[PDB]
């Protein structure tokens, strides 16, 4: 059952997609 919201798999994106780095700086 491939999931588009499974969270369990978005880790891999959240790897390389992690803006919290660019708004640490600011918020």
């Amino acid at each position: 059952e491939k999931d588009l919201l499974a969270l369990d798999k978005w880790n891999s994106l959240w790897s390389w997609f992690d803006i919290t780095k660019w708004l640490w700086y600011i918020k």
